[PDB]
């Protein structure tokens, strides 16, 4: 260790930036987050400076860089092109113990500026002292993604309550408990974040009231397509804090091996039963995570899987993914609008009752059919037997998103024969828009 | 912010404690090992530090608390179970613009010290200001079983490279490409745990030789509709190593927080065309860039106008998905877009009436589907009329979300014959859904109401 990392106070502060460029323009960005009061000396200042100046949010002196600026200064910044200019800077900070970075030379000052991750109040800081920007970086990107976008309310709102956790909770190890599923409780995060105080002491009431073993809820969580990387932030989060995940065939090995190391998998690849099997896992007072191919909502039964938690007193919660028309739409160069291609987006299965062909065959649409393949000779014929044009460019993707992602291509006319090329889970997609994949593919075909 | 986290480097600048017991000894240790010329200034010692001050280690004042001892000082800590004392220390601190830690009174000073996870040299801090410490113990925690033990031989090895680094690549761009390859090489990592010193030569020679691609690249990123938490992990990746986010109106400011804070922003808020080419002259220029756009970059996002001049111009280009906000306000306000059989299929339909075109009506008045309009909040009541005329039942229920997946948002609703009326309690961005699931939102609503 040759930096100690310290958490500085800035707020109302004086502090000094030198340089009135980008470079500077990003301290002077970070250094206002943090509150200080912030003079900023440049010989010239780009337009952002003089509306920050015009707004009351800091001072500018234009012209040379001026020692006396620093005279009750906190901290220093030297953010010019001119390394003679930042020495001066440097160098008038070391005689005054003013700390002191100097953007392009991290060795050359006082502290270094490390990468942050802002949960306020809490803050994680990573810096290799200048050995490693890019390291930092990608070590804030991770950490950035695991933690959850409110858990700064969260950690405001512990401080309000360590007295009344201590007054019902008279053991070390039990309010370490009560803690660890306080703060897990995104529920309560999110109706802090969304100031709905109704919902907010009707968590916390059942934070103290239910027994500290007990912390039941369902997630339903969107996995996407299949790449891993298709996952949201939030859906993360979620499958590394369960204590089981119910999953079924349409969920990728990529997402299942994000799943926590010391968590409980259910597979589940009849829909009744599925929604017992969530519904009393949560009985049991277990943080289950349903994760399911895609989006919930979109033809995944999600609905019927939360009705069950309804008269059951189980809260739930939906994380949404990318549906497979979008995912496939991206990794195959084919958009499913563009300019005045389509007016609409038809996203269509293939049990309740029958298609209605003229609807479908309508000129302006692209067509998206989930669950088709089975009955892709009967769409063919269908769709120019009610009006289609003979040539509308037709696309088939299977595993979309996936490292072994198939498109194959061409016009109506061909559909029932491309159909027998690609195997479940496949889309068909109708429409001018397939034509542009000439232009658009960037990923590989398989 | 409530803290900015730095650095110091404190090799020998003057530091002092004021305290002598086990919390300041705590402290010392920290402060002598970041290398800092130390004075201890208290009434009474422990044992550590007598044979320090004996060891040469640092310098004992002992008595009362000197204010004229912090005259040459960069950090001071007060370390006392007084709790008077300790507040004249920082108030003598802070007349010098000298940082100040109470060690038992977190809001109180000018600095506080967090938690570290040492790698050598990678470091990682953290702190919940003292609001919180359980949780900053729980995410040290994480944090550890996260960070590999050998992350810092990684880290050190960087460190000896970079004049080399600099020599040999002239551009930032070309460093850039280096480091991404040399951070995520598996076998020098652990070629440089077994002091192996042929195997690391080996494979730093070949990372140096590598021809390295020049060209810049466009990358469409859905930003989602706007939670920060539904950008996916490869839209975050994106934009937390892009060198310019072009960037959106319905970019929410929570997302514009995880862009790289040393990246610039181009705003391009309401011309079609000039975002064409600036993303062209800007990419082959070298650099990454990142158009992120609100939701899904290719659901009535002109995603394909921006990406089609690319091709031919030898650019190359790929697409991450976002969460359209059909999705989003569907899973936000407990309306699912399908359920059982409420839907044959879901609807996406510009409610924008182009200057020459109009929607096909009689289509759309069908039964069995969810019907979704975007930017059709000013043409509602056309869409009410509209509907009714050609078929809709006037009970149809419907719903506007408004910010849909924000902390913002709110939503309206009722039947296809307030549609109209409900269109003026709500302004943009909202969505327009139509169809029986509507109903559904009493069963399904998590999300709140407002
Ligand atoms: N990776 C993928 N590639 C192509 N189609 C896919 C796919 N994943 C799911 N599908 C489509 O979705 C159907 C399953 S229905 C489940 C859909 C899911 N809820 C979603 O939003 O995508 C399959 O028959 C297939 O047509
Ligand atoms: N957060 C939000 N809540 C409700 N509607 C939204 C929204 N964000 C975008 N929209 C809708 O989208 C329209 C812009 S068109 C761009 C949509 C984007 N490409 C996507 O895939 O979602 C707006 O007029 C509004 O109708
Ligand atoms: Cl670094
Ligand atoms: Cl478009």
């Amino acid at each position: 260790m040759d930096h100690l990392p310290i958490f500085c106070q800035l707020r109302d502060r004086d502090c000094l930036i030198v340089g009135g460029g980008d470079v500077a323009e990003r301290k002077a960005r970070l250094l206002l987050e943090a509150g200080a009061r912030l003079t900023v000396n440049a010989l010239t200042f780009i337009p952002q400076f003089t509306v920050w100046a015009n707004e009351g949010m800091l001072t500018l002196v234009e012209g040379p860089f001026d020692e006396t600026l620093l005279d009750s200064c906190w901290l220093a910044i030297a953010a010019t092109d001119d390394d003679t200019v930042n020495q001066r800077v440097s160098d008038a900070a070391e005689s005054r113990r003013i700390f002191c970075n100097v953007v392009d030379a991290p060795k050359a000052a006082s502290f270094i500026m490390p990468s942050i991750i802002d949960r306020s109040p809490l803050m994680v800081a990573v810096s290799a002292g200048g050995t490693s920007p890019v390291l930092a970086r990608l070590l804030r990107e991770k950490l950035e993604s695991l933690l959850p976008q409110h858990l700064g309310q969260v950690a405001r709102y512990a401080g309000q309550l360590r007295a009344r956790v201590k007054k019902q909770f008279a053991t070390m190890g039990e309010r370490r408990r009560f803690w660890e599923k306080f703060f897990v409780n995104d529920r309560l995060a999110q109706s802090l974040a969304n100031a709905d105080e109704k919902a907010v002491n009707a968590t916390t009431e059942r934070l103290f009231s239910e027994p500290l073993d007990h912390r039941g809820e369902v997630v339903l969580v969107g996995a996407g397509p299949g790449d891993a990387g298709l996952l949201t932030l939030k859906g993360l989060q979620q499958i590394q804090q369960a204590d089981i995940v119910v999953y079924d065939r349409l969920v990728s090995d990529d997402i299942m091996n994000l799943v926590r190391r010391d968590a409980d998998r259910v597979f589940v690849g009849p829909q009744e039963e599925i929604n017992q099997i969530l519904l009393r896992e949560a009985q049991k007072g277990k943080r289950v995570v349903r994760l399911k191919g895609g989006d919930p909502f979109i033809f995944g039964r999600g609905g019927e899987e939360l009705e069950t938690l309804c008269h059951a007193g189980i809260p739930f919660s939906v994380v949404p993914g990318i549906t497979a028309a979008s995912g496939c739409s991206a990794y195959s160069g084919i958009p499913l609008t563009h300019r005045d291609y389509a007016q609409s987006v038809r996203l269509v299965t293939g049990t309740g009752g029958e298609l209605d062909w003229e609807n479908l065959a309508a000129e302006k649409q692209t067509l998206v059919f989930y669950m088709g393949l089975n009955q892709a000779a009967t769409i063919q014929e269908k769709l120019i037997a009610f009006g289609m044009q003979a040539d509308m460019p037709v696309a088939l993707v299977e595993n979309g998103t996936s490292v072994k992602q198939r498109v194959v291509h061409g016009v109506l006319t061909q559909l029932g024969e491309l159909a027998q090329q690609v195997e479940s889970p496949a889309l068909i997609i109708v429409g001018r828009v397939v034509a542009l994949r000439d232009k658009l593919n960037w990923f590989s075909n398989h």
